[PDB]
């Protein structure tokens, strides 16, 4: 079948793997082919109670992009009857809540409709997980047997836990965790390394493992001169913003990968939109 | 048809012709919608004043059109009569919500050809809640005659069911029950209205007088700055509606609610089949498409 | 295929005579017949980092007149890292944001996509520019040989700055500078038109100029922009009754880029020299007209 067919999509954890390559292979279908049209009759609300141009302009050109038209506000009554009246006017909500949990409870009230999150919160940021393995993806040729370094705030950088969580989904993955000691990487998920038989070694440098890497995730401040001894297909990724933990003098080097990044992110989300209001996959 | 480039600034501006026009045209859509029937139309949403209710419900149903949309969600010496006289050239319809009751049919005067909706919910004149509520009304009930309606609440100031009255009032042998603190009683003018048409009405003090003879119970807030604390403290759990007080509701009643709601609805009322004002909020995208269609399309489908 | 393509605009001196003759045609040609699916799958963004209700509503009609689509903010992380990553989701991107080299700079990011500049700066108004030179072409028939005259703050407005530098790219043209002279046209414009030999006069009045204009573009005169001892060289002299219009020529226009304050009496709108909002409208046809030619290699309309 479809398996995303009207499914809520508030946790990338709600994803199964099979899940998750067919949504990979959606994105990259519809980068290569287009289907402007494939939602023509569509109305989504885009519902950032919380502001985030950068999140709600990827989101709101996909949906354009997929034909569909939008209805929104960024930044009372209770969440719930916000919500038990929107999902009568609209097709499928995209919210941003500043509070964790309310996706979850808009997926109480919202009957029908699909609710999904654009938070970047704990929980899941499902679709910025989507467009960093599909970077991946599109530039290793796979998601197996990879070499990956993350590099910056551990601790309480979200997409680095969501991220390492899907990849260990894939076999024979090497990871390299990069940090102050003050924001190593959480237990649980370096336990949950462990218990599969996926090899992962911490660092106090880039230094060490920047001949060696695939992928460098930020969150030290990386310039140009570091990459001296970086393989050709090495590629710097960043979910964004950034501040000074990348360099400028990077943006011009072929690793720069962060905004192409970015730019993935309409297909990991174009993909989404279109799996769960579309059922038939004449992509 | 008879509302083409017609402005909707008040309820009264439609004749009992119009406004069946409207409920007709309303239904029509909700059955067999018309996605493409505004494609090339531009339409302006100006919320001078702010509301992220009847936004979000005027653009889907401007959508729902196939209509594209340009505008503020609020808010030099700009004046209101240039906003609009420059809005108007480049726009094929206007809707407006505006602070200031009056700048609706202010701006008719400067927009040309170029008709102005009322975007307004609740001021002395807000005509789509007052035909999203008489919509409800006739597809729950198979008719806007002979019914029995229920207004709770503070209706001294609760607008909308000043608006609703006056148009059920308008149709033939419906009966109205008004549940109000004393201080919070409908206006004379509107019960001299009912007397001079004669039209049944009676007054009472709780929603359990009347619960077992009411096919509509339309809610309303009592707020506690209306009245002296010690009313207010006497009178509040009498006017707030829970799944008990249903006990001997007639099978076909229909709780509405123009929203939003804090406490005079208890959330255990959505689980019955008596809840209905979330679907009430929903058919007011059907009555704003019904009006934007009879506006901007000449031939009828 | 057309010489604007892919290219951004951000002032208007970066078009010649003749750029400028081909936009207008390709907005009359726009106006004339309208080409609503012209820029069907482009997506574009409206950025007004600053807002600007009049300008972003324009811009967007015209974006939705041909079609496209748009995604954007009204606002009120490094600006080129945000273009570096907008210019990566859509096709275009208009912007309006207070810092003069904003645009440029923007320009740098975006890669191939165009950056249309949508601010009220210095040199970095050119759709502004564009529909006042449209309305002037559409209603004198031409841009040379005329009599142009303008009215007001000149020092501090720059709209006439870029718009006495874009007549003077044709020939014949004939100026008239009604100004404070506390607020009079700047002297590096003067110097231009005198290497030009282009003529122009300073008058103190419109009276003076009346029966020769065929263009009197109004803008407002500021007093806060004087010393109080300058008070009372702004009295009536700059500021346009319809009794003053008794020895206008028949193709007379009055023009104004907007908002208007008092300098246009509300009188002057029922006569036929009146073109303040038929100008604004204009807009449309310039901005759509620029969208066309920037998005689009090969125009056949």
């Amino acid at each position: 079948a479809n398996p995303l067919y009207q499914k809520h999509i508030i946790s990338i954890n709600d994803l199964s793997r099979d899940d998750l390559n067919l949504v990979l292979a959606t994105a990259a279908k519809l980068k290569a082919n287009p289907q402007p049209e494939l939602l023509k009759h569509k109305v989504i609300a885009s519902c950032f109670f919380e502001a985030s141009t950068r999140t709600r302009l990827s989101f709101e050109t996909s949906m354009h992009r997929l034909g569909a038209s939008v209805v929104g506000f960024s930044d009372g009554e209770t969440l719930a009857d916000t919500i038990s009246v929107i999902s009568t006017y609209v097709d499928a909500i995209v919210m941003r809540h500043p509070q964790e949990g309310a996706a979850r409870l808009a997926t109480e009230f919202s009957g029908n409709v699909p609710v999904l999150n654009a938070a970047d919160a704990s929980n899941q940021h499902p679709t910025q997980t989507l467009l960093d393995l599909f970077t991946i993806q599109e530039t290793q040729g796979r998601l197996d047997n990879l070499h990956v370094a993350m590099v910056g705030d551990l601790k309480y950088g979200r997409t680095v836990h969501s991220l390492t969580q899907a990849l260990a989904k894939f076999d024979g993955n090497r990871f390299y965790f990069i940090a102050p000691d003050a924001l190593a990487m959480p237990q649980y998920i370096l336990d949950m390394l462990d218990e599969k038989g996926i090899a992962w070694s911490l660092h106090s440098s880039i230094e060490e493992v920047m001949a060696e890497v695939d992928i460098l995730y930020m969150t030290f401040v990386l310039r140009a001169s570091d990459l001296h001894n970086a393989k050709a297909n090495m590629k710097v990724l960043h979910p964004l913003p950034r501040v000074d933990e990348i360099a400028t003098d990077v943006d011009k080097t072929p690793h720069a990968w962060y905004f192409q990044q970015a730019g993935n992110g309409i297909f990991a989300r174009q993909a989404l939109l279109a799996l769960v209001l579309n059922r038939d996959l004449v992509l």
